[PDB]
């Protein structure tokens, strides 16, 4: 069954790439750099499978990791890429909603302050990419946000966070999504003097955080607007277009680029499972993430289970974790769509 391949991705990822104190190397050829972002997301990976087994295993790694990304990122949580951080509170305010454990509600409320501080006027709003490049304003460094906001939001109801949600979702919307296709653009920068939105980098993630906040922002308000915006975009993730090749996500590399799939398909996951989605929709979504799901399962897969940028090959050298981290979360997205 799908829960047992998801098993099988887990166990395979965490004993090849574990490293140092509780943390996740780079690549399973020994380059050992810490990538504060990709444990993160191991975070999320881990959440998973806690999820969907309630094996209590889960929770000492889990735990581990956490204080594991302190001490390689210099003994404080905090750090210059500010969607670092970002993607880390996430993680962590869904082990709090889990398990209660108010480590890490405290890390998240860290990072939250910190995320905060990176907003400015510069491009009409919007989060910083990092506290060194202010002029940068990126999705990656705004879906995300939003979406914190909302498990903020969610969690201590304080209307403040509600309002940053709809505060950076509505810049969001506003300056880097496509109105008519709903696709996500990377960033809007200062170069050489000017303001450029970069319109060819379209990446399935910013998509997918679109879609996330979106959702949430439905979850958290009611209003039917925020629904349409997430299933405009994720129409045009299934619908052939720039995002897939054969029906498939496409390959956009490996570092950064490995786990930008995986997001994606979280949050289209999450979107599926939204109640009120139309039944039509529903259908072609989870149709969409188990077509993904046995594409990778038939070809990408090696037999030690490493999962490749290309979902249709297999890979023949190195893997890094982000790479390995986007298979493992398809599937564990599959295993949730039952």
């Amino acid at each position: 069954d799908w829960g047992e391949v998801a098993e099988n991705l887990q166990e395979q990822t965490y004993n090849i790439y574990l490293t140092s104190n509780g943390t996740f190397r780079q690549d399973n050829e020994g380059n050992e750099n810490f990538n504060y972002w990709w444990n993160a997301h191991m975070l999320d990976v881990l959440i998973d499978g806690y999820e969907r087994t309630g094996d209590e295993s889960y929770l000492p790694k889990m735990k581990s990791l956490l204080e594991g990304i302190e001490v390689r990122n210099g003994n404080k949580y905090e750090n210059v890429f500010i969607d670092d951080m970002e993607w880390l509170g996430i993680a962590c305010l869904r082990t709090y909603k889990l398990t209660n454990d108010q480590q890490y509600k405290e890390v998240a409320d860290l990072l939250w302050e910190e995320t905060k501080q990176g907003w400015s006027d510069v491009h009409g709003g919007g989060i910083a990419w990092k506290t060194d490049t202010p002029n940068s304003k990126n999705a990656c460094s705004n879906g995300p946000a939003a979406i914190f906001a909302l498990y903020l939001y969610e969690i201590d109801q304080d209307e403040e966070d509600l309002e940053w949600a709809k505060k950076i979702y509505h810049w969001l919307k506003d300056t880097l999504v496509d109105p008519e296709s709903g696709l996500v653009w990377d960033n809007i920068d200062y170069h050489d003097g000017e303001a450029i939105i970069n319109r060819d980098w379209i990446f399935t993630y910013n998509v997918g955080t679109y879609i996330g906040a979106a959702n949430l922002l439905h979850q958290a308000t009611g209003e039917g607007m925020y629904l349409d915006d997430a299933i405009k975009s994720a129409s045009s993730v299934v619908a052939p277009g720039e995002l897939t090749t054969g029906g498939v996500l496409k390959n956009e590399g490996q570092g950064d680029g490995g786990l930008f799939k995986g997001i994606l398909v979280r949050y289209f996951t999450q979107l599926a499972l939204n109640p009120d989605l139309p039944d039509g929709k529903r259908n072609e979504f989870e149709e969409f993430v188990l077509f993904n799901a046995e594409t990778l399962y038939h070809n990408g897969l090696t037999s030690a289970g490493l999962a490749g940028p290309n979902w249709n090959d297999e890979p023949s050298g190195r893997v890094d974790l982000s790479t390995q981290l986007s298979g493992v979360m398809l599937m564990e997205a599959k295993a949730l769509l039952e």
